[PDB]
Protein backbone atom coordinates (compact mmCIF):
# COMPACT_ATOMS: atom_id res chain seq x y z
CA UNK A 1 0.00 0.00 0.00
CA UNK A 2 0.77 3.58 0.72
CA UNK A 3 4.33 4.71 2.02
CA UNK A 4 6.52 7.92 1.95
CA UNK A 5 7.51 5.58 -1.00
CA UNK A 6 4.26 6.86 -2.64
CA UNK A 7 4.72 10.18 -2.69
CA UNK A 8 7.80 13.16 -3.58
CA UNK A 9 11.21 12.64 -1.66
CA UNK A 10 10.59 15.57 0.82
CA UNK A 11 6.91 15.22 0.99
CA UNK A 12 5.62 16.74 4.42
CA UNK A 13 3.03 14.85 6.76
CA UNK A 14 1.67 16.63 9.66
CA UNK A 15 -1.51 16.97 11.58
CA UNK A 16 -3.18 19.92 12.08
CA UNK A 17 -5.13 21.79 15.06
CA UNK A 18 -6.75 25.05 15.73
CA UNK A 19 -6.13 27.61 18.83
CA UNK A 20 -9.70 28.15 20.44
CA UNK A 21 -10.62 24.58 19.66
CA UNK A 22 -7.29 23.01 21.37
CA UNK A 23 -5.95 25.71 24.13
CA UNK A 24 -8.71 26.13 26.73
CA UNK A 25 -6.68 28.20 29.30
CA UNK A 26 -9.21 30.86 27.88
CA UNK A 27 -8.28 33.59 31.24
CA UNK A 28 -4.93 32.54 31.48
CA UNK A 29 -1.55 35.12 31.15
CA UNK A 30 -3.40 37.71 30.02
CA UNK A 31 -5.61 36.46 26.94
CA UNK A 32 -8.26 38.87 26.09
CA UNK A 33 -11.65 37.72 24.94
CA UNK A 34 -12.42 36.67 21.24
CA UNK A 35 -15.38 36.66 19.44
CA UNK A 36 -15.75 33.07 19.65
CA UNK A 37 -15.57 33.52 23.39
CA UNK A 38 -18.56 35.57 23.17
CA UNK A 39 -20.26 33.23 20.46
CA UNK A 40 -19.91 30.10 22.71
CA UNK A 41 -21.25 32.13 25.57
CA UNK A 42 -24.41 33.23 23.61
CA UNK A 43 -27.46 31.08 24.13
CA UNK A 44 -28.45 29.46 21.05
CA UNK A 45 -25.32 29.59 19.53
CA UNK A 46 -23.72 25.93 20.08
CA UNK A 47 -25.75 22.79 19.73
CA UNK A 48 -25.16 21.01 22.50
CA UNK A 49 -24.23 23.77 25.12
CA UNK A 50 -20.57 23.90 25.54
CA UNK A 51 -17.69 25.89 25.21
CA UNK A 52 -14.50 25.68 24.54
CA UNK A 53 -12.52 27.46 28.02
CA UNK A 54 -10.76 24.36 28.91
CA UNK A 55 -11.24 22.53 25.61
CA UNK A 56 -8.45 20.13 25.43
CA UNK A 57 -6.26 21.80 27.40
CA UNK A 58 -3.57 22.08 24.73
CA UNK A 59 -2.26 25.21 26.24
CA UNK A 60 -1.31 23.26 29.00
CA UNK A 61 -0.60 19.83 27.40
CA UNK A 62 1.45 20.33 24.41
CA UNK A 63 4.40 18.50 25.21
CA UNK A 64 2.83 15.68 26.07
CA UNK A 65 0.61 15.93 22.40
CA UNK A 66 4.01 16.58 20.61
CA UNK A 67 5.19 13.28 21.80
CA UNK A 68 1.64 11.85 20.72
CA UNK A 69 2.82 13.33 17.13
CA UNK A 70 6.40 12.27 17.40
CA UNK A 71 5.23 8.78 17.90
CA UNK A 72 3.55 8.28 14.68
CA UNK A 73 6.86 9.56 13.05
CA UNK A 74 4.94 12.98 11.93
CA UNK A 75 7.30 15.72 9.80
CA UNK A 76 5.11 19.40 10.91
CA UNK A 77 2.67 20.16 12.98
CA UNK A 78 -0.13 23.16 12.31
CA UNK A 79 -1.07 25.16 14.86
CA UNK A 80 -2.40 28.69 15.02
CA UNK A 81 -1.60 31.51 17.36
CA UNK A 82 -3.86 33.24 19.29
CA UNK A 83 -4.22 36.87 18.02
CA UNK A 84 -5.87 38.09 21.93
CA UNK A 85 -2.61 36.39 23.65
CA UNK A 86 -0.40 38.62 21.49
CA UNK A 87 -2.43 41.48 21.71
CA UNK A 88 -5.26 40.95 24.19
CA UNK A 89 -7.29 44.41 22.53
CA UNK A 90 -6.39 43.25 19.17
CA UNK A 91 -3.92 46.69 18.61
CA UNK A 92 -2.04 48.13 21.42
CA UNK A 93 0.28 46.56 24.21
CA UNK A 94 1.99 43.13 23.34
CA UNK A 95 0.89 40.65 25.99
CA UNK A 96 4.50 39.65 26.66
CA UNK A 97 3.45 35.96 28.28
CA UNK A 98 1.72 35.12 24.36
CA UNK A 99 5.03 35.72 23.08
CA UNK A 100 6.28 33.34 25.97
CA UNK A 101 4.07 30.40 25.34
CA UNK A 102 4.34 30.35 21.43
CA UNK A 103 7.90 30.28 21.91
CA UNK A 104 8.00 27.47 24.43
CA UNK A 105 5.58 25.76 21.79
CA UNK A 106 8.27 26.25 18.75
CA UNK A 107 10.94 25.08 20.47
CA UNK A 108 9.39 22.22 22.04
CA UNK A 109 7.97 21.11 18.65
CA UNK A 110 11.50 21.35 16.53
CA UNK A 111 13.12 20.01 19.86
CA UNK A 112 11.13 16.64 18.54
CA UNK A 113 12.16 17.49 14.93
CA UNK A 114 8.62 18.49 14.09
CA UNK A 115 8.47 21.81 11.89
CA UNK A 116 6.24 24.54 12.85
CA UNK A 117 2.91 25.19 10.13
CA UNK A 118 1.65 28.43 12.18
CA UNK A 119 -1.95 30.16 11.22
CA UNK A 120 -1.72 33.51 12.39
CA UNK A 121 -5.85 33.73 12.16
CA UNK A 122 -7.95 30.95 12.84
CA UNK A 123 -10.95 32.91 13.60
CA UNK A 124 -10.93 34.25 17.17
CA UNK A 125 -10.90 37.91 16.37
CA UNK A 126 -10.31 39.35 19.30
CA UNK A 127 -13.64 40.62 20.42
CA UNK A 128 -12.40 44.48 21.26
CA UNK A 129 -11.90 44.88 17.38
CA UNK A 130 -15.32 43.48 17.08
CA UNK A 131 -16.30 46.16 19.60
CA UNK A 132 -14.55 48.99 18.42
CA UNK A 133 -15.32 48.45 14.81
CA UNK A 134 -17.24 45.34 13.70
CA UNK A 135 -13.67 43.54 12.82
CA UNK A 136 -13.82 42.52 9.41
CA UNK A 137 -16.60 44.54 8.37
CA UNK A 138 -14.11 47.69 8.65
CA UNK A 139 -10.79 48.31 6.70
CA UNK A 140 -9.08 49.01 9.24
CA UNK A 141 -9.04 45.33 10.39
CA UNK A 142 -6.48 45.55 7.05
CA UNK A 143 -3.82 47.54 9.16
CA UNK A 144 -4.45 45.55 12.53
CA UNK A 145 -4.41 42.35 11.18
CA UNK A 146 -0.82 43.16 9.64
CA UNK A 147 0.39 44.81 12.50
CA UNK A 148 -0.53 42.02 14.47
CA UNK A 149 1.04 39.23 11.50
CA UNK A 150 4.31 41.61 11.72
CA UNK A 151 4.75 40.81 15.38
CA UNK A 152 4.76 36.96 14.64
CA UNK A 153 7.31 37.53 12.04
CA UNK A 154 9.64 39.14 13.88
CA UNK A 155 9.32 37.24 17.38
CA UNK A 156 8.82 33.61 15.48
CA UNK A 157 10.20 33.50 12.14
CA UNK A 158 13.67 32.70 12.39
CA UNK A 159 12.36 29.69 13.30
CA UNK A 160 9.12 29.60 11.64
CA UNK A 161 9.21 29.20 7.94
CA UNK A 162 5.88 28.28 6.98
CA UNK A 163 3.25 30.75 7.38
CA UNK A 164 -0.68 30.88 6.67
CA UNK A 165 -2.25 33.79 7.18
CA UNK A 166 -5.77 33.25 7.25
CA UNK A 167 -7.78 29.77 7.78
CA UNK A 168 -10.78 29.46 5.31
CA UNK A 169 -12.02 33.27 4.89
CA UNK A 170 -14.81 31.67 2.64
CA UNK A 171 -16.33 29.76 5.54
CA UNK A 172 -16.01 33.04 7.40
CA UNK A 173 -17.61 35.03 5.24
CA UNK A 174 -20.47 32.78 4.34
CA UNK A 175 -21.01 30.99 7.82
CA UNK A 176 -20.45 34.63 10.15
CA UNK A 177 -22.23 37.15 7.98
CA UNK A 178 -24.42 35.03 5.18
CA UNK A 179 -26.28 31.71 6.99
CA UNK A 180 -24.79 33.56 10.39
CA UNK A 181 -23.65 30.10 12.25
CA UNK A 182 -20.81 31.39 12.74
CA UNK A 183 -18.90 34.05 15.14
CA UNK A 184 -20.00 36.86 14.86
CA UNK A 185 -23.32 35.47 13.77
CA UNK A 186 -24.34 37.99 11.81
CA UNK A 187 -27.20 37.71 8.23
CA UNK A 188 -29.98 39.35 7.34
CA UNK A 189 -32.90 38.54 10.27
CA UNK A 190 -35.75 38.17 7.40
CA UNK A 191 -33.92 34.76 5.90
CA UNK A 192 -32.90 33.64 9.63
CA UNK A 193 -34.46 35.21 12.93
CA UNK A 194 -32.16 33.70 15.51
CA UNK A 195 -29.46 36.51 14.01
CA UNK A 196 -29.42 39.88 15.82
CA UNK A 197 -28.13 41.98 12.97
CA UNK A 198 -26.78 42.16 9.65
CA UNK A 199 -27.15 41.82 5.80
CA UNK A 200 -26.48 38.57 4.14
CA UNK A 201 -26.78 39.90 0.50
CA UNK A 202 -23.86 42.29 1.28
CA UNK A 203 -21.21 41.80 4.30
CA UNK A 204 -20.16 38.63 3.03
CA UNK A 205 -18.43 40.43 0.00
CA UNK A 206 -17.12 43.13 2.56
CA UNK A 207 -15.37 40.56 4.39
CA UNK A 208 -14.14 38.84 1.86
CA UNK A 209 -12.72 42.06 0.42
CA UNK A 210 -11.06 42.66 3.42
CA UNK A 211 -9.61 39.18 3.78
CA UNK A 212 -8.00 39.16 0.21
CA UNK A 213 -6.49 42.94 1.38
CA UNK A 214 -5.79 41.88 5.29
CA UNK A 215 -3.47 38.82 3.25
CA UNK A 216 -1.57 41.56 1.20
CA UNK A 217 -0.76 43.90 3.70
CA UNK A 218 0.77 41.08 5.85
CA UNK A 219 2.59 39.55 2.74
CA UNK A 220 3.74 42.79 1.54
CA UNK A 221 5.70 43.27 5.14
CA UNK A 222 6.98 39.69 4.93
CA UNK A 223 8.45 40.29 1.52
CA UNK A 224 10.14 43.60 2.12
CA UNK A 225 11.35 43.11 5.86
CA UNK A 226 11.41 39.20 6.96
CA UNK A 227 11.52 37.28 3.83
CA UNK A 228 14.79 37.78 2.72
CA UNK A 229 16.51 36.90 5.71
CA UNK A 230 14.01 34.42 7.17
CA UNK A 231 13.68 32.44 4.19
CA UNK A 232 10.08 31.40 4.92
CA UNK A 233 6.63 31.55 2.81
CA UNK A 234 3.58 32.69 2.91
CA UNK A 235 0.08 31.34 2.09
CA UNK A 236 -3.85 30.82 2.82
CA UNK A 237 -5.93 28.07 3.52
CA UNK A 238 -8.96 27.68 1.26
CA UNK A 239 -12.00 25.49 2.09
CA UNK A 240 -12.82 23.71 -0.69
CA UNK A 241 -15.30 20.97 -1.82
CA UNK A 242 -14.99 19.38 -4.98
CA UNK A 243 -17.92 19.86 -7.36
CA UNK A 244 -19.20 17.32 -10.01
CA UNK A 245 -22.11 18.28 -12.21
CA UNK A 246 -25.83 17.03 -11.68
CA UNK A 247 -25.68 15.90 -15.00
CA UNK A 248 -23.42 15.47 -17.36
CA UNK A 249 -24.77 18.55 -19.63
CA UNK A 250 -23.53 21.79 -20.83
CA UNK A 251 -25.64 24.00 -18.51
CA UNK A 252 -24.71 21.71 -14.91
CA UNK A 253 -21.25 21.39 -16.23
CA UNK A 254 -21.19 25.68 -16.32
CA UNK A 255 -23.10 25.75 -13.10
CA UNK A 256 -20.27 23.18 -10.92
CA UNK A 257 -17.11 25.76 -12.73
CA UNK A 258 -19.42 28.78 -11.50
CA UNK A 259 -19.77 26.87 -7.90
CA UNK A 260 -16.08 26.51 -7.77
CA UNK A 261 -15.26 29.98 -8.87
CA UNK A 262 -17.65 31.28 -6.09
CA UNK A 263 -16.22 29.27 -3.76
CA UNK A 264 -12.17 28.84 -4.39
CA UNK A 265 -12.31 31.44 -7.28
CA UNK A 266 -13.50 34.54 -5.14
CA UNK A 267 -10.35 34.47 -3.00
CA UNK A 268 -7.70 32.94 -5.54
CA UNK A 269 -8.75 34.61 -8.96
CA UNK A 270 -7.56 38.14 -7.37
CA UNK A 271 -4.66 36.33 -5.67
CA UNK A 272 -3.26 35.02 -9.12
CA UNK A 273 -4.85 37.28 -11.82
CA UNK A 274 -5.41 40.55 -9.91
CA UNK A 275 -9.34 40.81 -9.92
CA UNK A 276 -12.68 38.79 -8.49
CA UNK A 277 -14.17 35.73 -11.26
CA UNK A 278 -16.11 37.44 -14.48
CA UNK A 279 -18.92 35.48 -13.35
CA UNK A 280 -19.12 37.00 -9.92
CA UNK A 281 -18.71 40.32 -10.86
CA UNK A 282 -21.89 39.29 -13.40
CA UNK A 283 -23.97 38.36 -10.34
CA UNK A 284 -22.58 40.04 -7.35
CA UNK A 285 -22.53 43.59 -9.25
CA UNK A 286 -21.80 46.93 -7.25
CA UNK A 287 -22.45 44.46 -4.13
CA UNK A 288 -19.01 43.40 -4.93
CA UNK A 289 -16.22 45.74 -3.85
CA UNK A 290 -13.50 47.05 -6.71
CA UNK A 291 -9.97 46.59 -6.17
CA UNK A 292 -8.06 50.13 -6.86
CA UNK A 293 -4.88 49.52 -9.60
CA UNK A 294 -3.03 50.07 -6.00
CA UNK A 295 -5.01 47.11 -4.37
CA UNK A 296 -4.43 44.65 -7.34
CA UNK A 297 -0.88 45.26 -7.63
CA UNK A 298 -0.10 44.29 -3.76
CA UNK A 299 -3.04 41.24 -4.22
CA UNK A 300 -1.75 39.89 -7.57
CA UNK A 301 0.92 37.40 -6.48
CA UNK A 302 0.73 38.01 -2.79
CA UNK A 303 0.56 33.81 -2.21
CA UNK A 304 4.05 31.41 -1.94
CA UNK A 305 1.90 28.25 -1.94
CA UNK A 306 -1.80 27.40 -1.55
CA UNK A 307 -3.31 25.53 1.49
CA UNK A 308 -6.28 23.65 0.61
CA UNK A 309 -8.76 22.45 3.62
CA UNK A 310 -10.41 19.42 1.64
CA UNK A 311 -13.51 16.82 2.69
CA UNK A 312 -15.61 16.49 0.41
CA UNK A 313 -17.32 16.45 -2.92
CA UNK A 314 -21.18 17.85 -3.96
CA UNK A 315 -23.40 17.62 -7.10
CA UNK A 316 -23.92 20.90 -8.48
CA UNK A 317 -27.04 22.04 -10.64
CA UNK A 318 -27.89 25.38 -12.89
CA UNK A 319 -30.34 27.40 -10.54
CA UNK A 320 -32.73 29.75 -11.81
CA UNK A 321 -33.86 32.53 -9.42
CA UNK A 322 -34.40 36.60 -10.04
CA UNK A 323 -36.77 37.82 -7.15
CA UNK A 324 -35.44 38.10 -3.84
CA UNK A 325 -36.17 41.34 -3.83
CA UNK A 326 -32.86 43.05 -2.22
CA UNK A 327 -34.59 41.84 1.49
CA UNK A 328 -33.62 38.60 0.48
CA UNK A 329 -30.30 38.35 -1.09
CA UNK A 330 -27.38 36.12 -0.36
CA UNK A 331 -24.18 34.38 -1.49
CA UNK A 332 -25.87 31.16 -2.62
CA UNK A 333 -28.77 32.95 -4.70
CA UNK A 334 -25.96 34.82 -5.88
CA UNK A 335 -24.01 31.63 -7.42
CA UNK A 336 -26.95 30.61 -9.36
CA UNK A 337 -26.63 27.23 -8.13
CA UNK A 338 -27.37 24.26 -6.30
CA UNK A 339 -24.88 21.99 -4.82
CA UNK A 340 -26.26 18.41 -2.86
CA UNK A 341 -24.38 15.09 -1.76
CA UNK A 342 -27.30 13.47 -3.61
CA UNK A 343 -27.71 12.41 -7.45
CA UNK A 344 -30.82 10.56 -9.06
CA UNK A 345 -32.06 9.64 -5.37
CA UNK A 346 -28.47 8.59 -4.30
CA UNK A 347 -25.78 9.89 -2.11
CA UNK A 348 -22.61 10.75 -3.63
CA UNK A 349 -20.95 8.53 -0.91
CA UNK A 350 -20.68 6.93 2.51
CA UNK A 351 -20.87 9.54 5.37
CA UNK A 352 -19.21 10.55 8.21
CA UNK A 353 -20.28 11.46 11.52
CA UNK A 354 -20.69 15.67 10.11
CA UNK A 355 -24.03 15.86 8.53
CA UNK A 356 -22.03 17.96 5.55
CA UNK A 357 -19.32 15.08 4.96
CA UNK A 358 -19.19 12.75 2.44
CA UNK A 359 -16.66 10.62 1.79
CA UNK A 360 -15.41 10.77 -2.19
CA UNK A 361 -11.85 10.00 -2.40
CA UNK A 362 -11.64 10.97 -6.04
CA UNK A 363 -12.55 14.85 -5.51
CA UNK A 364 -9.24 15.00 -4.10
CA UNK A 365 -7.43 14.43 -7.31
CA UNK A 366 -9.87 16.36 -9.14
CA UNK A 367 -9.85 18.93 -7.09
CA UNK A 368 -5.63 19.40 -7.33
CA UNK A 369 -5.92 19.06 -11.27
CA UNK A 370 -8.31 21.95 -11.38
CA UNK A 371 -6.00 24.21 -9.53
CA UNK A 372 -2.75 23.06 -11.31
CA UNK A 373 -4.69 24.37 -14.54
CA UNK A 374 -6.81 27.01 -13.70
CA UNK A 375 -3.79 28.82 -11.22
CA UNK A 376 -0.52 27.51 -13.44
CA UNK A 377 0.78 25.13 -11.04
CA UNK A 378 1.07 26.66 -8.02
CA UNK A 379 2.58 24.77 -4.81
CA UNK A 380 -0.26 23.38 -3.64
CA UNK A 381 0.00 21.87 0.58
CA UNK A 382 -2.91 19.88 2.01
CA UNK A 383 -3.41 22.02 5.11
CA UNK A 384 -6.78 19.89 6.42
CA UNK A 385 -8.02 16.47 5.45
CA UNK A 386 -9.60 14.26 7.80
CA UNK A 387 -13.24 12.96 9.44
CA UNK A 388 -15.12 12.62 12.24
CA UNK A 389 -16.63 10.14 14.19
CA UNK A 390 -19.80 10.79 16.47
CA UNK A 391 -19.13 11.23 20.64
CA UNK A 392 -21.40 8.33 21.66
CA UNK A 393 -21.80 7.65 25.34
CA UNK A 394 -23.51 4.06 24.50
CA UNK A 395 -19.99 2.66 23.71
CA UNK A 396 -17.42 1.88 25.49
CA UNK A 397 -13.62 3.94 24.74
CA UNK A 398 -12.28 0.54 23.22
CA UNK A 399 -14.93 0.43 20.63
CA UNK A 400 -14.80 4.48 19.94
CA UNK A 401 -11.37 3.80 19.24
CA UNK A 402 -11.96 1.53 16.44
CA UNK A 403 -11.69 3.72 13.42
CA UNK A 404 -11.77 1.67 10.56
CA UNK A 405 -13.95 4.31 8.32
CA UNK A 406 -11.37 7.13 9.25
CA UNK A 407 -8.70 4.80 8.17
CA UNK A 408 -9.96 3.73 4.88
CA UNK A 409 -11.17 7.83 4.46
CA UNK A 410 -7.30 8.63 5.12
CA UNK A 411 -5.68 5.49 2.40
CA UNK A 412 -8.58 6.53 -0.15
CA UNK A 413 -7.79 10.05 -0.16
CA UNK A 414 -4.29 9.88 0.25
CA UNK A 415 -4.30 7.70 -2.68
CA UNK A 416 -5.67 9.65 -4.45
CA UNK A 417 -3.33 12.96 -3.80
CA UNK A 418 -0.57 10.28 -4.44
CA UNK A 419 -1.49 9.92 -8.28
CA UNK A 420 -2.83 13.72 -8.96
CA UNK A 421 1.53 14.03 -8.04
CA UNK A 422 2.70 10.63 -9.48
CA UNK A 423 0.45 10.58 -12.61
CA UNK A 424 -1.07 14.32 -13.08
CA UNK A 425 1.95 16.31 -11.84
CA UNK A 426 0.81 18.57 -9.29
CA UNK A 427 2.72 20.20 -7.46
CA UNK A 428 1.58 19.13 -3.42
CA UNK A 429 4.12 19.58 -1.11
CA UNK A 430 2.53 18.05 2.07
CA UNK A 431 -0.52 17.12 3.85
CA UNK A 432 -1.60 17.60 7.35
CA UNK A 433 -4.49 15.43 8.60
CA UNK A 434 -7.73 17.24 11.04
CA UNK A 435 -6.98 16.68 13.39
CA UNK A 436 -4.23 14.91 16.21
CA UNK A 437 -7.24 14.93 18.93
CA UNK A 438 -10.47 14.91 19.35
CA UNK A 439 -11.48 19.08 19.86
CA UNK A 440 -13.97 21.35 20.29
CA UNK A 441 -15.44 21.62 16.59
CA UNK A 442 -17.34 25.32 16.64
CA UNK A 443 -20.99 25.29 16.82
CA UNK A 444 -21.14 21.09 16.77
CA UNK A 445 -19.51 21.92 20.46
CA UNK A 446 -18.04 18.10 21.16
CA UNK A 447 -20.33 16.18 19.51
CA UNK A 448 -18.13 15.48 16.56
CA UNK A 449 -14.76 13.56 17.30
CA UNK A 450 -11.98 14.63 13.85
CA UNK A 451 -8.96 13.38 16.45
CA UNK A 452 -6.39 10.70 15.62
CA UNK A 453 -6.38 10.26 19.53
CA UNK A 454 -9.60 9.93 21.33
CA UNK A 455 -9.83 12.07 23.87
CA UNK A 456 -11.96 11.22 27.23
CA UNK A 457 -13.78 14.46 28.39
CA UNK A 458 -15.25 12.35 31.19
CA UNK A 459 -11.49 11.33 32.90
CA UNK A 460 -9.04 14.55 32.56
CA UNK A 461 -8.89 14.87 28.53
CA UNK A 462 -7.03 11.50 28.57
CA UNK A 463 -5.54 10.83 25.14
CA UNK A 464 -6.21 7.27 23.86
CA UNK A 465 -5.01 6.05 20.21
CA UNK A 466 -7.63 5.47 17.78
CA UNK A 467 -6.59 2.02 15.53
CA UNK A 468 -5.78 5.25 12.98
CA UNK A 469 -2.87 5.98 14.89
CA UNK A 470 -1.16 2.63 14.11
CA UNK A 471 -1.96 3.42 10.77
CA UNK A 472 -0.16 6.59 10.35
CA UNK A 473 2.98 5.52 12.44
CA UNK A 474 3.12 2.52 9.52
CA UNK A 475 2.67 5.04 6.68
CA UNK A 476 5.35 7.09 8.19
CA UNK A 477 7.88 4.55 8.85
CA UNK A 478 11.91 5.31 7.77
C1 LIG B 1 -11.46 22.75 8.96
O1 LIG B 1 -12.56 21.93 9.29
C2 LIG B 1 -12.50 21.32 10.55
C3 LIG B 1 -13.68 20.35 10.65
O2 LIG B 1 -14.90 21.02 10.37
C4 LIG B 1 -12.55 22.43 11.59
O3 LIG B 1 -12.55 21.86 12.87
C5 LIG B 1 -11.36 23.38 11.39
O4 LIG B 1 -11.43 24.49 12.26
C6 LIG B 1 -11.36 23.90 9.96
O5 LIG B 1 -10.17 24.63 9.74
Amino acid sequence: GLTRGSFPEGFVFGTASAAYQYEGAVKEDGRGQTIWDTFAHTFGKITDFSNADVAVDQYHRFEEDIQLMADMGMDAYRFSIAWSRIYPNGVGQVNQAGIDHYNKLIDALLAKGIQPYVTLYHWDLPQALEDKYKGWLDRQIVDDFAAYAETCFREFGDRVKHWITLNQPHTVAIQGYDAGLQAPGRCSVLLHLYCKAGNSGTEPYVVAHHFILAHAAAASIYRTKYKATQNGQLGIAFDVMWFEPMSNTTIDIEAAKRAQEFQLGWFADPFFFGDYPATMRARVGERLPRFTADEAAVVKGALDFVGINHYTTYYTRHNNTNIIGTLLNNTLADTGTVSLPFKNGKPIGDRANSIWLYIVPRGMRSLMNYVKERYNSPPVYITENGMDDSNNPFISIKDALKDSKRIKYHNDYLTNLAASIKEDGCDVRGYFAWSLLDNWEWAAGYSSRFGLYFVDYKDNLKRYPKNSVQWFKALLKT
